Protein backbone atom coordinates (compact mmCIF):
# COMPACT_ATOMS: atom_id res chain seq x y z
CA UNK A 1 0.00 0.00 0.00
CA UNK A 2 0.94 3.68 -0.49
CA UNK A 3 1.21 5.89 2.40
CA UNK A 4 2.90 9.67 2.07
CA UNK A 5 5.12 11.48 4.39
CA UNK A 6 5.03 15.06 4.79
CA UNK A 7 7.41 18.38 0.28
CA UNK A 8 5.20 15.28 0.22
CA UNK A 9 7.58 11.98 -0.37
CA UNK A 10 5.69 8.35 -1.40
CA UNK A 11 6.69 5.54 0.37
CA UNK A 12 5.24 2.11 -0.47
CA UNK A 13 4.99 -0.19 2.71
CA UNK A 14 3.56 -3.10 3.88
CA UNK A 15 0.30 -2.79 6.42
CA UNK A 16 2.79 -4.49 9.29
CA UNK A 17 6.35 -2.71 8.11
CA UNK A 18 7.82 -1.68 11.38
CA UNK A 19 8.07 2.15 12.08
CA UNK A 20 12.01 1.45 11.99
CA UNK A 21 11.68 0.63 8.14
CA UNK A 22 9.52 3.66 7.88
CA UNK A 23 12.07 5.60 9.24
CA UNK A 24 14.98 3.81 7.16
CA UNK A 25 12.78 4.63 3.71
CA UNK A 26 13.18 8.43 5.15
CA UNK A 27 16.68 8.20 5.65
CA UNK A 28 16.87 6.44 1.88
CA UNK A 29 14.81 9.83 0.58
CA UNK A 30 15.69 13.03 3.36
CA UNK A 31 18.96 12.09 4.60
CA UNK A 32 17.50 12.53 8.31
CA UNK A 33 18.96 9.41 10.46
CA UNK A 34 16.53 7.35 11.62
CA UNK A 35 16.88 8.34 15.54
CA UNK A 36 16.57 12.08 14.48
CA UNK A 37 13.10 11.80 12.94
CA UNK A 38 9.95 12.08 15.00
CA UNK A 39 7.08 10.79 13.60
CA UNK A 40 3.36 11.35 13.93
CA UNK A 41 0.34 10.18 13.20
CA UNK A 42 -3.11 11.78 14.45
CA UNK A 43 -1.23 13.37 16.88
CA UNK A 44 -0.11 10.01 18.29
CA UNK A 45 4.10 9.34 18.27
CA UNK A 46 4.98 6.21 16.42
CA UNK A 47 7.53 4.66 18.37
CA UNK A 48 10.35 2.17 16.74
CA UNK A 49 9.21 -1.03 17.99
CA UNK A 50 5.67 -0.91 16.51
CA UNK A 51 4.24 -1.48 12.97
CA UNK A 52 1.97 0.71 10.80
CA UNK A 53 -0.86 -2.06 11.28
CA UNK A 54 -0.60 -1.27 15.51
CA UNK A 55 -1.26 2.07 14.67
CA UNK A 56 -4.37 1.31 12.31
CA UNK A 57 -2.63 3.39 9.76
CA UNK A 58 -3.96 2.11 6.04
CA UNK A 59 -3.55 3.80 2.73
CA UNK A 60 -3.02 6.95 1.90
CA UNK A 61 -2.26 8.12 5.50
CA UNK A 62 0.45 11.05 5.84
CA UNK A 63 2.30 10.75 8.42
CA UNK A 64 3.72 13.88 9.60
CA UNK A 65 7.70 14.40 10.15
CA UNK A 66 9.24 16.60 12.22
CA UNK A 67 13.23 16.91 13.18
CA UNK A 68 14.42 15.58 16.98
Amino acid sequence: MQIFVKKTITLEVEPNDSIDAIKAKIQEKEGIPPDQQRLIFAGKQLEEGKTLSDYNIQKESTLHLVLR
